[PDB]
């Protein structure tokens, strides 16, 4: 029962906690050598039973084997490899398109599989300079898609599942794609992608949207120019581009520091238009979504960049305007009125960042989908949970019910309470993937669908409840 036959050959998995797991399955040919910076290609078939008991290496990233360009692998968890057509949850990890992997223990699919009788798939996709180096036409038409290779890898993994998941006990016609932060931005992009249309039935976006980390061609090209200089690669020198060692190319890129931000590029080749705008044109009509945000998420960014908490009010405001401005005066007045008397100054203003980077994107996405007539379920995660990371969503452990897993901010205190919230989110996510509706007795009260009329959203906290148009006042302040 551990051996499964796919279109490319047989795979041997292993038993774990009562469920079956297959690790390190290649979903595309290794993008090394002459295949570097090129779209993903179908993996080569093999004879015999390939071992799928160990995770494959993770993609190149700043550093269990060592990171490698040969990291296009996926992992599968299932109650049993049969023909029960179970819902399929396809996870796209976050990490600012810079680091991370589907093999990280906090994404272990055992709980979802065991508690919901669903199949779970987690993947790796090319990141940073290997997956998002926008070359444009600088090195020829063959590399015109280099700026979005990470997205293309995700699509290639999705096609592999659509084509082979049935053998692992999953239903190819009931795939729900979900992700957090950069992973949610990836979901947002795929929702708008013609090439991915029909590959999945539903989507869930946790603290992210198609606008998160999205770059314009001009912006992306400017970054590429700096990277190539640091790497000693002359524009148009395909030879050096392909022979430079992976570690050296990665070091060159990282030396630019957190100034360089990776992400999808509306390059007119892979992404023809803004991911959210596309939704307005029906790119994802008929695709239900569950979407939400982590309360005051940008505060978490000050942990990685303390500079925000050491700027004068005027000096802080200017930095915000530079990054997400222009900020209308109506908005400023709103934030001064809602400020917390006991909280430091920067916390008042950083709320502008939380809104522009996370809330607006979610609201635009929900409004676009609702306008198309598709069901939308919106939420705000308020539970205060403890904490070196690039992205800062906080729902993950509760959604995956991986509170035990190592690496997780597992600290003493409120065990029963942490369990209650997990039992609410875990099962609501399972219900959405199963039937397109997160409702059930696992929720203290009904979670109404998001409509322009009521704009209802579920609030997950120690005492979860429904709130009508909670972002209303704030939105009005800007619009």
């Amino acid at each position: 029962r551990t051996v499964v036959e796919t279109r490319y050959g047989r795979l041997r998995g292993e038993m774990n906690e009562g469920v079956f797991v297959w690790k390190g399955i290649p979903y595309a040919k290794a993008p090394v050598g002459e295949r570097r910076f090129l779209p993903p290609e179908p993996p080569d078939a093999w004879d015999g039973v390939r071992e799928a008991t160990s995770f494959g290496p993770v993609v190149m990233q700043p550093s269990s084997e060592a990171p490698s360009e040969d990291g296009l692998y996926l992992n599968i968890w299932s109650p049993a490899a049969d023909g029960k057509k179970r819902p399929v949850l396809f996870w796209i990890h976050g990490g600012a398109f810079l680091f991370g992997s589907g093999s990280s223990p906090w994404y272990d699919g055992t709980a979802f599989a065991k508690h919901g009788d669903v199949v779970v798939v987690t993947i790796n996709y090319r990141m940073n300079v290997f997956g998002f180096l926008h070359l444009g036409d600088s090195f020829g038409e063959a590399y015109a898609q280099a700026g979005n290779l990470g997205i293309l890898d995700q699509v290639a993994a999705l096609r592999w599942v659509k084509e082979n998941i049935a053998a692992f006990g999953g239903d190819p016609d009931n795939i729900t794609i979900f992700g957090e932060s950069a992973g949610a931005a990836s979901v947002g992009v795929l929702l708008s992608l013609p090439e991915a249309s029909g590959l999945f039935r539903r989507a869930m976006l946790q603290s992210g949207s198609g606008s998160l980390l999205l770059r314009s061609p001009e912006t992306a090209m400017a970054m590429t120019e700096r990277i190539l200089d640091k790497a000693g690669i002359r524009p148009g020198d395909r030879e050096r581009l392909l022979s430079i060692p992976a570690e050296e190319l990665l070091r060159a890129a990282l030396s630019l520091g957190p100034g360089v931000m990776y992400g999808p590029v509306v390059d007119g080749r892979v992404l023809r238009r803004h991911p959210i705008e596309a939704l307005r044109y029906g790119a994802a009509s008929g695709i239900p979504i569950l979407i939400g945000v982590t309360k005051d998420e940008y505060n978490l960014f000050t942990l990685t960049d303390p500079s925000w908490t050491k700027l004068g009010e005027k000096e802080l405001l200017d930095r915000i305007n530079r990054e997400v401005g222009p900020v209308p005066e109506e908005a400023i007045r709103y934030y001064k009125e809602t400020a917390e008397p006991s909280a430091p100054t920067w916390q008042t203003w950083l709320r502008i960042m939380t809104y522009r980077v996370f809330v607006e994107g979610m609201l635009r996405t929900a409004d676009a989908q609702a306008a198309q007539g598709a069901d939308v379920y919106m939420y705000r995660f308020d539970y205060e949970t403890p904490v070196l990371k690039a992205a800062h969503a906080l729902e993950l452990p509760f959604v995956f019910h991986n509170l035990h897993q190592p690496g997780v901010a597992n600290f003493v205190g409120n065990r029963p309470e942490r369990e209650a919230i997990a039992n609410e989110m875990h099962y609501a996510w399972l219900s959405f993937a199963r039937t397109g509706d997160p409702n059930g007795a696992h929720l203290p009260e009904a979670w109404p669908a998001y409509t322009n009329e009521r704009k209802a959203a579920f609030v997950f906290s120690a005492a979860s409840h429904v709130e009508d148009d909670p972002f209303g006042r704030e939105r009005a302040a800007w619009q």
